[PDB]
């Protein structure tokens, strides 16, 4: 679909048999959700935005439906305000910006 | 054009007759640029991101030129970790996402 920008970018992903609200962001690199259960082992990492940095897990080979398109990849996992869609799982839907 | 996500979506601004290099950025709002000297008031916003929020000057209808296509709106200066292009602006120049 084509999704205009006059309101937040907001779509609904399953993760983990979960269904959560997550916002499309391209200045992201990768995805970062809020805390929740995932399987598997992980690594702990730092991440930076406005605001300063976080600490958040994270995941490898994570299965996730984007609007009906499945798509695998890193998540990171923690304090988030919201949950992000970054470029790493964008790229795997074939989503792209134009103007 | 179409921008792929392969890579970060950095483009060439031309603000106050300097060119700078911005993300084009789904998941924010506003528009913020690096410090820098810009005309006329400013009035106070908090903005909030991924580590918390952080305190910036907010100028209206200033002029920017992002790849090409001419756009005046609002612009906020503080320590952001590299220029933003917000929603604002990316619906002034047509942007909309793709998949
Ligand atoms: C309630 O909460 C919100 O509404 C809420 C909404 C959106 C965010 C996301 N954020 C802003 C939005 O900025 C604005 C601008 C103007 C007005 C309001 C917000 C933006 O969209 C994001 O792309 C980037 C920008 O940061 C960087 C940092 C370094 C390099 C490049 C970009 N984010 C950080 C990030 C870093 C690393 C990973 C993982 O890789 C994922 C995400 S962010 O700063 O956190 C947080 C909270």
């Amino acid at each position: 679909p084509q999704i205009t920008l006059w309101q937040r970018p907001l779509v609904t992903i399953k993760i983990g048999g979960q269904l959560k609200e997550a916002l499309l962001d391209t200045g992201a690199d990768d995805t970062v959700l809020e805390e929740m259960s995932l399987p598997g082992r992980w690594k702990p990492k730092m991440i930076g935005g406005i605001g300063g940095f976080i600490k958040v897990r994270q995941y490898d080979q994570i299965l996730i439906e984007i609007c009906g398109h499945k798509a695998i990849g890193t998540v990171l996992v923690g304090p988030t305000p919201v949950n992000i869609i970054g470029r790493n799982l964008l790229t795997q839907i074939g989503c792209t910006l134009n103007f």
